[PDB]
């Protein structure tokens, strides 16, 4: 029948999309390798999430539930596989979480047939997003995410003012999720991330204090907070680890991405930095390192951005944005960086621990002015010209 | 001569552009079919609107009047033809109206040789835009549009503050237009649209009360107002029909598009919804239905967006926008939806009354939260997996 | 060795990029001719600016200093060559100046091996940008640029508030630059430009008074100020030459681009105009002319924009922007216009003095309303239809 | 496993290829419509014909039996479906027959899982090829094909000398084939085709007498032979119906394609014509019509070719060739023409009975000289110019 042929073609086209081999982009900067195709798009969501496949109830074979974007994904190596914890945004503008897995880390990502069922905390949330996964030494996988609600303080007609809390959930199988109490804290928080080891016998969070839902106000950067009990999590002392600076890529706000990778040289961090421009907010990725002895102590601050939107990345629902809350480092040192572009699609970039540490240690630090930038550059030029002779 | 050859080539290239056959995009969602090419762009404006073709006064053969965009078009079936009432924006940043016609509804749109001459109301307007055409049962074609003027209240140096009124004009041939008094109302209005039938013997308008020129403030959504005399139009009672909601595609504002289509199941509406993001305002299209017995009563509210920017649509003068104020439904049920992308160009999408009603009735309603979205999705997945077994 | 082969390929690929022949775009408006490729991108910066080429210190051969954008360039004809004074933005978000030269004006631009060393004025600047070069009759090449600093008045957490001064430097070889005192003035200034001739025996500046760092506030447009001593430059009297207007392409702000070209008909100006839209600020180019007898007197005001973003130009770090602060007119009348798109890359457009003057004189003036625009257009249509008969 | 993933991808890629929607080529001559994609290529053969899918016996997953070409196909409408009787050539250079079916006639052709098992006649054949299917009024489907054998009457070392005979088989299900005795005839024969009706109570064959295996020699064209008993088929009298002509597209040889279609105007024929050129033999398609009352009598001979190689068709194993031995005419008059290009792939072209008859009746007959061609052309030009005036 025509209907059955149509269903068969939808399914076949979907498999062809899912199975497409990714290829590295030859042109690069020697630090990271980009790939020709996104690892996930809205079109990668299962056909059976979007269409009612029953001819009796959907004779025209149209989508019943539109999928809009696959973005800001957490990531974990899981039982031999490369997993993303995807933020999937429906056409209804709500996001939910969904696991996708790949055998190789760069292609053939496929969603688990059901998305994540995440129980509410005591106060229901309207939207949940941007989960960072941490395999903690306590044996649990934690997902720390943003739980967003309408601001009850808002005046008449204001249906946009919102509040953000840090949601905390844990699991041992990524299917059954236990919802713990939202993080208790004196300001708004987003980009909260669990450090994978106890520090002084306590849970350690990366935080991002902010005075408002979008603007950080007095918030100074990426913070560090020790928590006695993750099941009744409350911030007491909070220390800023990586600061915002005028006229850098992290001027207006910043935030930790995935939890950092442990290297022999220190903790290797991936974060985002924001500035304002005539087109709105511009988000790029950057890196820094902290000490193994004292994870609050910066030991590498390469100048500028690590990655910024290139080509197709520049455009989407929220253009001029890269964002990452997930990466995977294999035992052999290979690193798979999962980053969203423009709040619309997921990409992968690859590198190695050795290359990323090299980048952090030997990209000169920002001297914070045009004159300083020129002096650093002239020094490199001089070395190169002498060599090229 | 070289000049004459140049004119001949301008004219020939223009005809080739105008005559190009459109083709449907194979990949779609089963609800609407997109098309490979826009139905109108600035390049579709006549050569003789832009160039002075006289060698004596334009020896270099350069454009004398630049055309910037063809957007936000009304639409009507007219004497066997498919007509758009185009908003054409010049390089001078003023818009004017112009009729374009096609024999088939998807390609070969051609502007009438002269654009629309629209007389001023008592108070002159600086810009006019976004006309909705209504063939009213009273025998007139009405165009309801936005008439914009500088805000006299503005302080020194403020050359941007503006006010919007609903302009009302009528015609029986789309060439001779009678300008009626601007709509009298207690707030700013844009997206005002005439319902095609009398209701309780009165003219019925879709309205969109707004506290400011761009922000709606207390304005609750798309309104309904009965008007005794369209030639002295004044709003008295006003009822909100379709409301804004936090964390939907119509959070910050919304507005009726073209006048709705009458179906056996009810009035079928096409509207736009706006939210804010890091890149600015994002505009998408959505649908709803109201009762034939009581056109103020919602009877279908499919969740989320009906159409959102895809591909080339995402980029233009005002990126991240779809907007529609025109569609045509033929007697056989075929629907031609005319929508602008990014305030720059006009597109067509096709569907049928049956498919659009199916979409409105069977796309689940928004339960307004991530948890609710997940439950709806899990229900569909469960049905499909049982079927696919 | 593999490393040496990699270096050799980086260098070879760079030469292939630099040497690529540009080609004009056939489709145009008869006023300006666009070109297929940008004249500069970040990839055009020398390999030896970005990479450490020594295997001992960079064994992975990765970039040590990322380059982000090449934009807003000044321009001058210099000893037979076509020169841009490029604003180069590093990955660190600081800009610096750098000379690039071409033998023909449309391709084969190559950076001088060292960028510009620009001494600080008494108060150090954080960023410097957008230099206009003027070969003044006094025998010096002046560069007038923006010097930006953090606003000390800013409250806690505000790392974005900034102040702009007009920096002044001069040179006779484009390598050794003398920094003069920043322009003294009662308001913020950006887009300051030196007129190439003395007027009443005084230096003459194009100015752009603004109440704030981004918003002009009461600032009325492009100004004119006579300065007694360029080495102790201070504005006294200041006159607005070209004004902002509601509902034009220069509504919110405007600014002089390069210094104007002297023609037998008057001074030929290139400027930018800004308006706000749902996507942010939109920047286009426009032209005007002033009198040789009195350079403060407007003698041509063609309506609307001269150039606006087309195609690839629309997208970049700061999308929806064209900006020019450099052009070159050869003795034969050929004009090379150097314009940035989206704060990301540099383009060239070509025309002639005769064509640009024709465009300025015969593009109708803006009558400031939709009705006026329609009347101008109908007049041209009528002439053309009579001719085409 | 990696192996199972590879098999899954082979199968998925194959289904995507098989299900691809064909699209008509817009630009045409108004007689036939070509299509963007071939209906069959060697890649369309089943994955399980080429690969051993068992990891135990094919651990590298390589092809065990290469498929080289899908060409010269018969065709029949069968139980509601569109069927080709494909000549499939293996990498071993032998051809075999195989049924492929489509629901619509222009795409989604899929081979039946097993190819045709064709029993040998008394003398074994080395190759079999180019089957024409005839649903005869006697209730059988006949396949008339070429059976080729080596000719040992050849100099030593001559392994190219061959003899072609007409093989005859019949079936009622296209799976079980009965092999009848090869046609007995005084010359070599290829392109023998069964007429679908008895003529004076006898079977009627289109023949093509030829003195050699490749060259026709004295063979004058397409012949007609009445046969008493198709199960002991022997030609007696043989009349040429359509002749070769110097300096036409059928100079060196010609041959009937599929059996002709019955129309109210006569029998509608599709044939091939051959000439020699510097590159070898050139094959094109042409048409002719014969009388219903007397099928030996020509009643239409449009000049020149009907179709000749265009674009991709020009190149393959045997370039510069079109060949057809199959077409289908639906009850509504729509005609699907299945033609091979360059002995490599199968294409479809569509027309209607009305259009093909119009083409045959109104394309002027060949007057056989340049002067005559010019006079015919000048006559049409004269009519057109007077009309265009
Ligand atoms: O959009 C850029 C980045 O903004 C942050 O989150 C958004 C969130 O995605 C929206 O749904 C909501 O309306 O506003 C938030 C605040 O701007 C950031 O956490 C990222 O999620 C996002 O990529
Ligand atoms: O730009 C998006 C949508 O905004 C609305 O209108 C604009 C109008 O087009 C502008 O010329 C003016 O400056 O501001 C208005 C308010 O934002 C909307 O009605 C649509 O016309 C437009 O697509
Ligand atoms: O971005 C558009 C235009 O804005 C102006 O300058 C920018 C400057 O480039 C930024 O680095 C700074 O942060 O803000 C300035 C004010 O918006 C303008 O002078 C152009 O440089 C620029 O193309
Ligand atoms: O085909 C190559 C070249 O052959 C010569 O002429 C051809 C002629 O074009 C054919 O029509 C005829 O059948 O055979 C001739 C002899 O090969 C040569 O003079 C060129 O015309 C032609 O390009």
């Amino acid at each position: 029948s025509l209907f059955n042929d149509k269903v068969a073609k939808l399914l076949a086209g979907h498999e062809a999309l899912l199975m497409r081999k990714n290829e590295p982009v030859e042109e690069g900067n020697g630090v990271i390798t980009r790939y020709r195709y996104p690892v996930l798009t809205a079109a990668h969501t299962p056909v059976f999430w979007r269409y009612d496949l029953n001819e009796e109830t959907n004779p025209f074979l149209m989508e019943r539930i539109g999928m809009n974007a696959t973005l800001n994904a957490g990531a974990i190596k899981w039982d031999g596989k490369y997993l993303m914890l995807v933020r999937v945004e429906g056409a209804d503008r709500k996001s939910f979480f969904a696991v996708a897995e790949s055998p190789n880390g760069i292609d053939n990502f496929r969603f688990w047939e059901y998305p994540v069922t995440l129980p509410e905390d005591v106060v229901p949330a309207t939207n949940v997003y941007d989960m960072r996964l941490t395999a903690h030494e306590d044996g649990w996988i934690y997902g720390i995410f943003c739980a967003e609600r309408h601001d009850d303080n808002a005046p008449i007609g204001d249906l946009s003012s919102a509040t953000a809390t840090a949601g905390i959930a844990r699991t041992k199988d990524l299917k059954n999720w236990e919802r713990l109490p939202d993080l208790k804290t004196k300001s708004q928080q987003r980009n909260v991330v669990l450090h994978p080891e106890f520090v002084d016998g306590k849970y350690a969070l990366y935080t991002r204090p902010q005075d408002g839902f979008i603007d950080t106000g007095s918030g100074g950067g990426i913070g560090w907070a020790l928590i006695d009990d993750i099941t009744h999590a409350e911030v007491g002392e909070e220390k800023i680890i990586d600061k915002r600076y005028y006229h850098t890529i992290k001027e207006v706000k910043n935030g930790e991405g995935p939890h950092p990778i442990k290297t022999p040289q220190g903790w290797l961090h991936l974060a985002h930095g924001v500035r304002n421009c005539a087109a709105g907010l511009r988000y790029v990725l950057y890196m820094y390192m902290t000490s193994l002895d004292d994870p609050t102590r910066l030991i590498a601050s390469p100048a500028g951005y690590f990655m910024a939107p290139v080509g197709e990345e520049r455009i989407g629902d929220v253009s001029n944005v890269l964002f990452s809350n997930g990466w995977i480092a294999d035992d052999d040192g290979k690193v798979f960086i999962y980053y969203a572009s423009s709040d619309t699609r997921m990409h992968v970039a690859t590198s190695t621990i050795e290359r990323l540490v090299d980048y952090c240690l030997h990209t000169p630090q920002d001297g914070f002015s045009s004159s300083a930038s020129v002096e650093i550059l002239k020094n490199l030029i001089e070395r190169n010209l002498r060599l090229m002779k």
